[PDB]
């Protein structure tokens, strides 16, 4: 179930660092200290998106990761987009 | 030292599906029948660039790991690009 533009907007709200982006995507910049470390978090959020059949666009610019979600099939953003970006925000804050 | 405009034209014909891109950078895309696969793969590459401290850009569009290579110090491709290049290459035949 594709979130409607009021939806989005609320849960946006509530999502520090994520940003809307491209119309129908949540983009957010992790940087690191360490860039081992970086790509050790893009291991594990590769993981949780593997088993959540859900996977995101991941870009590595040396210490900079950029994770990009949206949902396909659904045409835009779903609750679940969310709930990984929250997933992937409890990964990082454990790490650092 | 920056490889001339002959020099990277000559290590370019020997370095299968790397592309000449944004000018001065090399490109190639690895494809995966396993996301956690890619992941892996971007693992392993990630260390050797760490270690050779000559880090590439990497992103990850589901199955498909796309690798970037170019010497910013140099303000063009070295040498060391092409010998990496060899060394993902070679990292991606192993998994293979």
């Amino acid at each position: 179930m594709r979130l409607t533009e009021e939806e989005v907007q609320a849960l946006l709200e509530k999502a520090d660092g994520w940003k809307l982006a491209d119309e129908r995507w949540i983009v957010k910049k992790y940087r690191f200290q360490d860039y081992l470390q970086g790509i050790e978090f893009v291991r594990r959020i590769a993981a949780i998106s593997e088993n959540a059949n859900h996977h995101p666009f991941i870009s590595i610019d040396y210490k900079l990761i950029t994770v990009k979600l949206s949902s396909w099939r659904a045409k835009g953003l779903t609750k679940l987009d969310f709930d990984l970006a929250k997933q992937y925000d409890e990964v990082y804050n454990q790490m650092k």
